[PDB]
């Protein structure tokens, strides 16, 4: 969905034109550019006729987009990923007569890390406006961001292609026996909701009593005024002074991977033999290739 942030702004004007006759008058006018009648218990059939002063386009003059940002929504759902196989080596102290502790080499996979975006109420500002969110991952133990473009529907996508790295391990093989590694690389993946909001400026002009031909009011005031009174639908707009902040939403998700588990199996009687030990190891991250895409 979509709001057309600069025609609601116009209906805004129009809001506060008709409701502040309607109390003036105890009419039923609706908000409009076009010329209406309305009958007055108290006054009779009265008349509202915008004049070309304020209709259309002149119902708001000054209207800029003064920032824009978007924020993390809620807590995002984290969840774990199929592990995957990074290869194996052995550790031979079959012709050893004293236990020793022998390192393994380093184990690594080539992952590429994705991160997502899709604007799902998008802003209709006029211009191109975009805002990068920020989120924890991997349960906060990382910062990742993306980039919100506020149009409807918009969709991004980034990818990296990385290299993990598991260090060497020390493990205990006894004299006379034979250990086998397996490396997995354990992944993650996350996804949430974004807050998209942007901070506009402008002027309503509506006629009223004390101006008949129009005037002018900073829409801050005036959207005050209009949720107050409940004239209009104005619920993803928030009065800042005489600025409003207008808000939109998004989604993201990404994946990487979170650390390996090392499975050492007692192959000595020769095949997969007991597993002896597991071990979770912190990964090492280098970034070798990025790729960005926006739809
Ligand atoms: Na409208
Ligand atoms: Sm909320
Ligand atoms: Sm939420």
């Amino acid at each position: 969905s979509s709001t057309d942030v600069q025609e609601r702004l116009r209906d805004l004007a129009r809001e506060d034109e008709a409701g502040t006759f309607n109390e003036a008058w105890n009419t039923n006018f609706k908000p409009s550019d076009e010329q209406q009648f309305s009958y007055s218990p108290t006054e009779g059939i009265v008349f509202l006729t915008p004049p070309k002063n304020v209709i259309g386009e002149r119902r708001i003059s000054q209207y800029k987009v003064n920032n824009a940002w978007a924020t993390l929504e809620g807590s995002p759902t984290e969840a774990s990923g199929t592990p995957l196989y990074a290869g194996k080596n052995v550790l031979d102290n079959s012709k050893g007569t004293m236990d020793q502790e022998l390192l393994t080499p380093e184990f690594n996979y080539t992952y590429t890390e994705s991160t997502s975006n899709t604007t799902t109420h998008g802003l209709k500002l006029g211009v191109k406006t975009t805002a990068t969110m920020k989120f924890p991952i991997a349960q906060g133990s990382m910062e990742a961001s993306t980039e919100y473009n506020f149009q409807n529907s918009s969709t991004d996508t980034k990818t990296k292609q990385v290299s993990y790295k598991s260090p060497s391990q020390k493990i205990k093989v006894p004299a006379g026996k034979t250990y086998r590694v397996l490396a997995y690389l354990n992944t993650g993946s996350i996804s949430g909701e974004a807050n998209l909001y942007a901070n506009v400026g402008g002027i309503a002009w509506r006629v009223s009593p004390g101006y008949p031909n129009g005037g002018g009011v900073n829409i801050g005031a005036v959207l005050t005024k209009c949720q107050q009174k409940g004239w209009g639908d104005f619920r993803n707009f928030q009065p800042s002074g005489r600025d409003v902040i207008v808000k939109g939403q998004g989604t993201f998700k990404s994946n990487y991977g979170t650390d390996f588990i090392l499975k050492i199996e007692d192959i000595t009687d020769s095949g997969s033999g007991t597993v002896v030990q597991e071990i979770k190891v912190p990964l090492i991250r280098t970034e070798i290739h990025h790729h960005h895409a926006h739809h």
